[PDB]
């Protein structure tokens, strides 16, 4: 039979240290091809190494078609290829565009759905999985309004995360690291400022906050580990809620949900199915 693998690279819609991504066709159909950098080589062994463990399938995380190595010259090509979203990043999408009650809801209720599916440990099944980098640009929008998350390339089965949304026990390294629950508590934390990141693009009464990372206004671009351990762990700031969240019922629950992913003590923070359950309550 005929193995047809040739993928045709058509755009680049993304371009970092960890390499690039490219909108690609495969029979007819787009796919998005990630080429990893040599010096990130080791997230796709890892994302491999996890999807030949368990072959994820949920609405809410991004959908895998294959992992390549292609042997050059003189080095190792290696490509990740799943589906396609053509709306982009999270990051991308809130910048230019505001929701209303309906579409907050959905965004954030289907990131908490695809993160409980990969913390929760199935038998008979798949191990838990903590994610350990989630943020706004490793969450991808579809067109029917939910989201699924993306890059296990740092993921832990039971680099270094994004320090703009390291939790305060992993800036200050008392961090049990011997423990898995204790990385699912650092991906709530980033849960919760992913949860702030949208719930700001909310209208409410004619009122919108412009779209701004966590912490703008207390650390510099490309924060520092030192700028993001004095501002959570020595100062313990959190992001802030705006008046106008008050006058809303929708934001005044979603102010409840971040301060609950915030505490301090990870063992407080709320789980993934509690945020579910709450969200699902919500109007
Ligand atoms: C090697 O590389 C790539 C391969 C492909 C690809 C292309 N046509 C057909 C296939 C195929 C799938 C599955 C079977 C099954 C049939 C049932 N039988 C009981 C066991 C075997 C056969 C063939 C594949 C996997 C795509 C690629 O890219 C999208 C590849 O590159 C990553
Ligand atoms: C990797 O990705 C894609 C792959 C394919 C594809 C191409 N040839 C053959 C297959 C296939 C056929 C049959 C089986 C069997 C397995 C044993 N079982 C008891 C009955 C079924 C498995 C696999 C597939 C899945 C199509 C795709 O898209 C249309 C892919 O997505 C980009
Ligand atoms: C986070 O991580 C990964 C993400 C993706 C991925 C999947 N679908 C779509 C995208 C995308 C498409 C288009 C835009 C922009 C640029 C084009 N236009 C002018 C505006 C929109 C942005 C983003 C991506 C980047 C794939 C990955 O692996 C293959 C990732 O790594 C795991």
């Amino acid at each position: 039979r005929t193995v047809a693998r040739d993928i045709t690279l058509l755009e680049c819609v993304g371009k970092g240290r960890y390499g690039e991504v490219w909108r690609g066709s495969w029979q007819g159909e787009n796919v998005a091809v990630k080429i990893f950098s040599s010096r990130d080589e080791k997230s796709w062994f890892r994302e491999t190494e996890l999807y030949n463990t368990v072959m994820l399938r949920h609405e809410n995380i991004l959908g895998f078609i294959a992992s390549d190595m292609t042997s050059r010259h003189s080095s190792t090509q290696l490509w990740l290829i799943t589906h396609y979203h053509e709306m982009g990043s999270l990051y991308d999408y809130l910048q230019l565009t505001t929701l209303d009650t309906v579409s907050c809801l959905r965004i954030v209720l289907s990131i908490a759905s695809g993160l409980a599916h990969l913390h929760i440990e199935i038998f008979g099944g798949k191990p838990a999985i903590a994610h350990r980098d989630l943020k706004s640009k490793n969450i991808l929008v579809k067109k029917n309004g939910q989201c699924c998350i993306a890059d296990l390339g740092l993921a832990v089965m039971h680099r270094v995360g994004t320090k703009r949304y390291m939790a305060p026990e992993v800036l200050d390294e008392t961090i049990q690291v011997d423990c898995f629950d204790s990385y699912k508590r650092v991906d709530i934390w980033a849960f919760g400022l992913v949860l702030w990141e949208v719930a700001r693009r909310m209208v409410s009464n004619g009122i919108v906050e412009d779209y701004k990372p966590p912490f703008y206004d207390v650390v510099p671009n490309d924060p520092s580990f030192e700028d993001m351990r004095k501002v959570v762990c020595v100062d313990q700031q959190r992001p802030n809620i705006p008046n106008r969240w008050f006058s809303d019922p929708t934001l005044t629950s979603l102010a409840k949900l971040m301060k609950e992913c915030w505490y301090q003590n990870p063992s407080a923070r709320l789980t993934a199915l509690r945020i579910k359950k709450t969200l699902t309550k919500i109007d």
